[PDB]
């Protein structure tokens, strides 16, 4: 089998990134943000804290003829960014753009902090990295993919995410016309939970590669690029202005400016990130500050390639015995 489907940005930034997800018998379409770095499908739901809805869409399992409770089953997930939720568990049917898991574990929402409620075009996550951070207890839950794996024409799924524009998530299948060039595979270390590479090096403009190792992840789920300190800096001195500042939360550049692309490097291959994906506009309505796409990770702990860097890609998420990641331009 494969599936196959649209993703979309939220609002003109390309924030993050949602995907519609029928849930349930009857279908009840959730559009969900598919997210890299978590291994949790939950969902905004007729159990969330009323106060705590503000404009997306719920599932409801009572009118699923096929949702079951897990009985006993919990979940509660902090992420990266500070945002956290919580609830129960059901078990019912999922299809991605055709490709249909019955049994999935969907995790109902309870409780969601700040940020979620705020977000009225996110109705809930759908996890893709290794279900080994998935958080149901007593008894942890696999994610859509490992559950669709083994009916999938090939253990993969691929992430071409839009620039401004919508993109594809697709299951089961490489689209060889989705990408121009090869493919270049890339080892990964699951220990950690998350799909993490060795990057080659980088270089800002047209400036010379510097061949370094940058240990990071693949996610989805993180709207920015975060690397070392150094490459940041780096990049930013070539912007004229550009600064970080401690009360915005990291650099910050002039509007005015025209930003400088930044390579990274996967094996001998080099993928560009245009200058205008890396800027994030105004910090606020009407500033002629504007937010930088590519921020320090200094106290993050991890490299993170977010949507900023994936975006210029078209990305392989190997999930074979052993998994691999692949980058191709396009």
């Amino acid at each position: 089998s494969t599936g196959s489907a649209t993703t979309t940005p939220i609002d003109s930034l390309d924030d993050a990134y949602i995907t519609p997800v029928q849930i349930g018998t009857p279908a009840q379409t959730l559009n969900l943000d598919f997210d890299t770095g978590s291994s949790d499908l939950w969902v905004f739901s007729s159990e969330t804290t009323a106060s705590e809805v503000d404009g997306q869409t719920i599932y409801t399992p009572s009118k699923s003829t096929t949702a079951k409770l897990l009985s006993g089953a919990t979940w509660s997930i902090s992420y990266g960014d500070g945002s956290s939720s919580s609830g129960d568990v059901y078990t019912d049917t999922v299809s991605v753009g055709g490709l249909t898991v019955t049994g999935q574990a969907v995790e109902s929402a309870k409780k969601v902090s700040s940020s979620f409620t705020e977000d009225s075009t996110i109705d809930g996550l759908l996890g893709l990295a290794f279900s080994t951070l998935n958080t149901v207890s007593p008894t942890q839950q696999k994610t859509f993919f490992d559950n669709a794996k083994a009916s999938l024409d090939s253990p993969v799924f691929t992430a071409d995410l839009g620039y401004h524009a919508p993109g594809t998530y697709n299951f089961g299948f490489i689209d060889t016309t989705a990408y121009t060039g090869s493919i270049t595979y890339t080892a990964v270390s699951t220990k950690q939970g998350f799909w993490e590479w060795t990057s080659t090096g980088y270089a800002v403009g047209s400036g010379t590669f510097k061949s370094t190792s940058i240990d990071g992840i693949a996610d989805t789920g993180t709207t920015l690029l975060y690397l070392p300190a150094t490459v940041v800096s780096a990049y930013w001195a070539q912007v004229s202005g550009a600064k970080s500042s401690s009360s915005v939360g990291g650099y910050v550049f002039p509007c005015s400016a025209t930003l400088p692309s930044f390579t990274f490097g996967v094996g001998s291959a080099r993928i560009v990130i245009p200058g205008d994906y890396i800027d994030f506009g105004p910090i606020s309505t009407g500033s002629s500050s504007c937010f930088g796409g590519i921020q320090s990770s200094a106290g993050i702990g991890i490299n993170i390639f977010g949507d900023v860097a994936l975006k210029a890609a078209f990305v392989v998420f190997n999930g074979a015995t052993t998994p691999t990641l692949g980058f191709a331009s396009k």
